[PDB]
């Protein structure tokens, strides 16, 4: 019923001794919410300033108590009192005061569902606006990866709440420096030491965050202490990833008995630059060059000719001969039928037109300076309906590089394993038709690269390594816009290899409709759970009408097994015969499905599934049935 619960602390009065704190609660339509039964001041705190506990030391939140004692004022406002405020007798009205207010998800008496809500607000010692703050990060950055509104590890859903409990005082009281939040947060994302009573090595977190400070530390003229990540070096925080130094013993570093001198040597400019230098340099290299690609079909040979034009940052022609010795790889993959690929993985046309500065004999650089290549595999154009009139070609490429500069590829046999020696560049996509009519294109309206980049960054070099140059996905291969006129960067090019017939093995669930789900349900569940909205804005259920069979298994003789397309898509996570699927194979067949059968049988029955008579999935709730 209630979609968003907003909370504001509207009044703080110390006239009776302890503070009386009034909270106003509204819904998404700014209407007052009456009847909250689980509202609480989870923490009352005050701010010991930067350096007060010692030179170079951080500011600290000192505890003043908590309260679940409030009156519902029957107008959207609620007033708290404290039964035992400041039991430690440390209250100081010269300090900034903070209140952390939480409302548990649940149902108002009338049965109205109410979602969780959390907030903090800061004041001076009389309830006016605060004079100074410790605002370094905000909850929004975590939501780029962790599902907004769900608990992050435990206890709460917003970082300010974690920060309000995991304080220096908290850590000191337990004799455990590592549980102070500014140590913990880096610890749990970095694999140099394990964490928890379970000794978990953060392998997955490390591979996503990659120690990149800017995924959480965003400079902003909203958070006045945002630059603290580089301006306040301390042994307590810096040791979270730098785990082998003993400052006390003077091992692996000069002896430092306190934090008095860290900033004198570790100046802010240096700390900020050093931790961000590699990603900054890589992003600079990626944006040095681009490509613009065309494809045409020879109406008589029915082969496709792909032409690639390198351009500079201003989009000005660069003759490929001039940078050829620095091109590490350029690869071109062509399939047919962008809505239901027809050639399979084994039947696709593919070539490394360039490897380590050298042109393949099948590719040439023409007099206008473009690379030109003509397909050699049977593209079977027009052999499978109107969609098969269209060939689509994916171009990926890389340039050799060292320490932020492009360099010559001096080793023709360089295998691409050492990713520090080259940079994947912006990939491209080109369409051509046998008929000469406009090309068909795949829907790109349900998932796009912007969603992938929330976790992997915009500079994600997909598949970079021994097997591929690294595909960087950008507006270069956009062919449509959203309702707002923003270019959509689709993943439709990936279908060149991620075909309905699978990838190199029929046991991989390689089709694109299955592969992203399989990889992420297996390895990203700790982050995403069942949150389809992590990737999807919508489900394009109409797209199923353009699909045929999808490969779902390998037979014992290693031949391919296939399912009708809706069943195939759902069963990636809901394996037939497992505890994750109630419908038996017999029942699914009674709904028109083919389950791990022949390609012919699955193709014939592809538009015979009755699943959507009952199932009405939306991204908000994919489990919905009539
Ligand atoms: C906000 C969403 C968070 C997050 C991300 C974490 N916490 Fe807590 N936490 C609390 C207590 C009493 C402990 C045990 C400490 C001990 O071992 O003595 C923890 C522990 C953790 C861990 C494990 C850290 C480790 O190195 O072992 C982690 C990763 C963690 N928390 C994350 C208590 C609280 C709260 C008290 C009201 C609040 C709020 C939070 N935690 C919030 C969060
Ligand atoms: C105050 C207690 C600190 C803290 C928290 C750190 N330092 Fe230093 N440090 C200095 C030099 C010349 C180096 C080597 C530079 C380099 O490797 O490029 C370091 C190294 C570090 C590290 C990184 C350790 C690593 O090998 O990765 C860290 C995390 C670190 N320091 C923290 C020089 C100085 C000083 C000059 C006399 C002073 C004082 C400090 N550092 C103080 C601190
Ligand atoms: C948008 C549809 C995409 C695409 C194309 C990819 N991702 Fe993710 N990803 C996430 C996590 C936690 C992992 C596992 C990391 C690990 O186990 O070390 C992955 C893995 C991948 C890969 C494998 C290569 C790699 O970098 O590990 C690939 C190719 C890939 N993904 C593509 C996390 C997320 C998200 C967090 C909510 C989001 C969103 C995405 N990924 C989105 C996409
Ligand atoms: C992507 C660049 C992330 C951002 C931004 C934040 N987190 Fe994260 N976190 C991320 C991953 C891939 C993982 C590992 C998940 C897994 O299955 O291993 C984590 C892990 C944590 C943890 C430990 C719990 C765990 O699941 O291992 C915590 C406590 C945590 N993250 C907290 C957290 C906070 C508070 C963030 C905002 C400051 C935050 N993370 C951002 C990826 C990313
Ligand atoms: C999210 C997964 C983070 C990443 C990646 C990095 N930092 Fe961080 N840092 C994060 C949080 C939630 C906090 C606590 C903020 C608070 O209000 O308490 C911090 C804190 C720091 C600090 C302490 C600043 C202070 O005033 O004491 C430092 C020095 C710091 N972080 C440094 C730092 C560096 C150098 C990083 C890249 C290697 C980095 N952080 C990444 C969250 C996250
Ligand atoms: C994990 C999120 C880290 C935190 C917290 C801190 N550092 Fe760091 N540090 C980290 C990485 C991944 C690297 C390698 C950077 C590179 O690309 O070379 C470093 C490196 C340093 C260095 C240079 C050491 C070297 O190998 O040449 C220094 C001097 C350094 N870090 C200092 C430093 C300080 C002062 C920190 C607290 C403010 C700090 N680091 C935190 C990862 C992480
Ligand atoms: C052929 C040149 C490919 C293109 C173009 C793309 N991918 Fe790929 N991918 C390919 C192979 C041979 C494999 C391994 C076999 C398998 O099916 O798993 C993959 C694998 C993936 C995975 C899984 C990764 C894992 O660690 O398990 C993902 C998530 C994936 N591929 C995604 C993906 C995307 C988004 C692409 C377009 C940018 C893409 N692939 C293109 C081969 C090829
Ligand atoms: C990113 C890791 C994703 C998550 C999380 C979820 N889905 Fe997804 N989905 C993803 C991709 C790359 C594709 C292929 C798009 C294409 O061009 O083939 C899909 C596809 C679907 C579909 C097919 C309809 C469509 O919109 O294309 C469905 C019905 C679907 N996905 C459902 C679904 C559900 C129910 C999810 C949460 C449990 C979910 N997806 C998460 C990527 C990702
Ligand atoms: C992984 C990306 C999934 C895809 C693809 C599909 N579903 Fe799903 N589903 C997924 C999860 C993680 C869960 C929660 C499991 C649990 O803990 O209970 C679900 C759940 C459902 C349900 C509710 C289960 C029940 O009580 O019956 C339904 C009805 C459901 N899913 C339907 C469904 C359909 C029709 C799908 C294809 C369009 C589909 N799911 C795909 C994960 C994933
Ligand atoms: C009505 C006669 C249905 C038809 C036709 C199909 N499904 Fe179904 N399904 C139905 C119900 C009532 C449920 C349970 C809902 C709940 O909330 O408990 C389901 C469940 C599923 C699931 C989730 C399974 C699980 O998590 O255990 C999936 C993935 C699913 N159904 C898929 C599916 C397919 C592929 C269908 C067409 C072949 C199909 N369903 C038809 C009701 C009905
Ligand atoms: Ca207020
Ligand atoms: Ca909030
Ligand atoms: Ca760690
Ligand atoms: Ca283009
Ligand atoms: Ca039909």
């Amino acid at each position: 019923s209630i979609q968003t619960l907003n909370l504001d602390i509207t009044k703080v009065s110390y006239e009776n001794g302890a503070p009386m704190v009034t909270v106003f609660a509204t819904n998404e339509a700014d209407m007052p919410v009456i009847g909250l039964a689980n509202l609480e001041i989870k923490k009352a705190l005050q701010l010991i300033p930067e350096g007060a506990t010692g030179p170079g030391n951080s500011a600290n939140w000192q505890g003043l108590g908590s309260s679940k004692s409030y009156v519902d004022n029957k107008n959207g406002s609620y007033t708290f009192k404290f039964d035992a405020f400041d039991s430690n007798k440390v209250f100081n009205a010269q300090l900034t005061q903070r209140f952390n207010v939480v409302s548990a998800a649940g149902k108002l008496a009338d049965g109205t569902t109410v979602p969780v809500a959390e907030m903090v607000e800061d004041f001076d010692g009389q309830g006016n606006a605060p004079q100074y703050t410790k605002n370094i990060v905000s909850h929004e950055v975590c939501a780029s990866c962790h599902v907004e509104g769900e608990k992050i590890y435990h206890q709460a859903t917003e970082v300010e709440t974690c920060i309000s409990c995991h304080t220096q005082e908290f850590a000191d009281g337990r004799g455990k420096p590592h549980v102070a939040f500014s140590h913990l947060i880096h610890n749990v994302h970095n694999a140099n030491k394990a964490w928890g009573k379970d000794n978990k090595i953060p392998t997955v977190a490390q591979n996503i965050v990659q120690d990149n400070c800017q995924v959480c530390h965003v400079e902003s003229d909203m958070l006045t202490e945002a630059k603290n990540w580089s301006r306040i070096p301390t042994m307590e925080v810096c040791s979270s990833c730098h785990v082998d130094i003993d400052f006390a013993a003077g091992k692996g570093h000069s002896q430092q008995l306190d934090n008095s001198n860290c900033i004198a040597c570790h100046n802010s400019d240096w700390t900020a630059e050093l931790h961000t230098a590699k990603t900054t340099a890589t992003k600079n290299l990626i944006n040095q060059y681009g490509i613009e690609t065309t494809s045409t079909i020879n109406t008589e040979t029915k082969a496709a000719t792909i032409s690639v034009q390198v351009v500079d940052a201003n989009g000005t022609a660069v003759d490929l001969k001039t940078i050829l010795p620095k091109v590490q790889r350029l690869e071109i993959i062509t399939n047919v039928g962008p809505n239901n690929a027809t050639l399979g993985y084994s039947g696709k046309d593919s070539i490394f037109a360039i490897k380590n500065g050298a042109l393949d004999p099948k590719a040439t650089i023409n007099d206008a300076g473009k690379l030109v290549y003509t397909t050699t595999k049977d593209l079977k154009l027009g052999q499978n309906g109107a969609d098969s009139d269209t060939a689509f070609s994916f171009v990926g490429w890389s340039m050799c590089s060292s320490e932020g500069k492009f360099v010559d590829c001096a080793d023709p046999a360089f295998d691409g394993v050492d990713v520090t020696k080259y940079t994947g560049m912006k990939a491209d996509l080109a369409f051509a038709t046998l008929s000469g009519k406009a090309p068909s294109t795949r829907h790109v309206d349900s998932v796009n690269m912007t969603a992938c980049a929330n976790c992997h960054t915009a500079e994600f070099e997909i598949h970079k390594g021994k097997q591929h140059a690294g595909f960087v996905m950008t507006e270069q291969l956009s062919h449509t816009q959203d309702a707002n006129g923003k270019a959509i960067v689709g993943l439709d090019a990936c279908v060149t290899c991620h075909t309905p017939d699978g990838t190199y093995s029929f046991a991989n669930r390689g089709a694109l409709e299955l592969k992203l789900h399989k990889k992420h349900v297996e390895d990203a569940y700790g982050l995403i759970g069942g949150n389809c909205a992590s990737c999807h804005s919508d489900f394009n259920l109409e797209s199923f009408k353009k699909k045929g069979a999808l490969n779902t298994a390998a037979a014992a003789d290693k031949t391919g097994l296939y399912s009708t397309p809706i069943t195939a898509t759902c069963t990636t996570c809901h394996t037939v015969g497992s505890q994750y699927m109630v419908h038996t194979k017999e029942t699914l067949e009674s709904f028109g499905a083919v389950v791990d059968g022949t390609k012919d049988d699955a193709t014939s029955a592809a538009q015979s599934e009755t699943c959507f008579y009952c199932h009405t999935p939306t991204v908000a709730d994919h489990t919905k049935v009539k």
